[PDB]
């Protein structure tokens, strides 16, 4: 076995499944869709319930649906929790984070114009509707981790959009001094911390043959 | 409280799918409906949404917010989600898939009155395409009753939601995938799911004006 990721070579949505692979310490192969007729090809064969990537082989299977594949994962490799309770705030924590997340997978096919507001927005949205929720948990209990006291789903894809958010507002976590000292800790799990590493399987922030990529592809 | 309660517009909206695994579970369930923006603020201000969001369920002394969330919670206290994780897996999926397709009835009716034509046509080659052939196949398949299993799963109750708010814009969508036809009649003939379809259920109707223009209302600065 081994997973293999189908996606364009680039971020997009397979970002968070490479993150939580590799936060579990899971090596796998990427097999990049490059051409609008590599994509009908792999719709052409069943091997895409819905016609869509993202799409991971593993374990046998052919996983599709980002959320699913990261339910997958993560309950494979103790990152869910050890109970309904525990489980229930990692779901909502990830559920609302990948709403924040969203800003930055759809900023690369934003015009120009409204690519600027969309940072903006992302500023706002980080700093009044998401960012005090992870600052007061953290600040109250005075964990690494958001829920259970061990890594969980919650704090990779936190990390994983706290990182890029810093990527388009370099200052955005200064008003959240708990935040960052949780960012430092968990980019020093010797996982994570090989993940950030040149070398890694981690994506660049989208370059002009990514974005023209995607549209030869997906138009 | 072990009474749910739902708080959001009076109409289907994101919420309706929560109402439909309410119902399907045997579960009754209150509901507190957010009329206007200071009701809003109020639910906001007083830290009871999460994330300032709806839909917010009050439920087992826990207030759930993202849908999602709240229906896979909904779906392991009431034997929903399989009996394992092959199973778990197979309805995620087929969960999340649907839930893309009724995305686009949730987002249907705050469209300009021009596109929203064009929406219903692109609403039924999406069904078609790529939705109902998978289903139909499952079921001709191992020719069950479900999706999944061989019990109702937190899969089947969003397809038959989904299927169901499809037919109402395009009566005819499932003319050609018989195996759905006959899964449809079956579910709703499952005794919980016939009584939410009755009137008088808190089953919700398809959006009208006095609706859109409250959602408007609420949730527009
Ligand atoms: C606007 C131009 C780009 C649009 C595509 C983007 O949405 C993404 C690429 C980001 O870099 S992803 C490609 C898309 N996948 C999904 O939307 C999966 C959604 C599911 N909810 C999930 O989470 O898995 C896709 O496979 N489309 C095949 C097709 O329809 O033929
Ligand atoms: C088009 C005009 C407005 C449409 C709003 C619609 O999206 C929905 C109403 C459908 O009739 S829902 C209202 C919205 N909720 C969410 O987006 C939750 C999403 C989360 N992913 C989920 O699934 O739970 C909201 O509460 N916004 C508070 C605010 O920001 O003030």
């Amino acid at each position: 076995a081994r997973p293999k990721l189908h996606y364009p070579n680039g971020r997009g949505r397979m970002e968070s499944v490479r993150w939580v692979l590799a936060a579990a310490g899971v090596e796998f192969d990427e097999e990049f869709l490059e051409t609008k007729e590599q994509l009908y090809k792999l719709q052409d064969g069943n091997h895409l319930l819905f016609q869509q990537v993202p799409m991971v082989e593993i374990d046998g299977m052919k996983l599709v649906q980002t959320r699913s594949i990261l339910h997958y994962i993560a309950d494979k490799h103790n990152l869910f929790g050890k109970n309904l309770k525990e489980r229930t705030l990692i779901d909502m924590y990830v559920e609302g984070t990948l709403d924040l997340l969203e800003l930055l997978i759809m900023h690369p096919f934003l015009k120009p114009d409204d690519q600027q507001k969309e940072v903006v927005n992302m500023a706002q949205k980080a700093i009044i509707r998401y960012f005090p929720v992870f600052e007061k948990i953290l600040r109250g209990h005075g964990q690494s981790f958001l829920v259970g006291n061990q890594l969980s789903l919650a704090d990779v894809i936190l990390l994983q959009t706290i990182l890029a958010l810093e990527e388009k507002i370099p200052n955005i976590l200064s008003a959240f001094p708990f935040l960052q000292e949780y960012t430092v800790k968990l980019s020093n799990i010797p996982t994570i911390k090989r993940f950030l590493e040149p070398g890694s399987k981690k994506k660049p922030p989208p370059d002009e043959i990514y974005v023209r990529t995607v549209y030869n592809i997906f138009r």
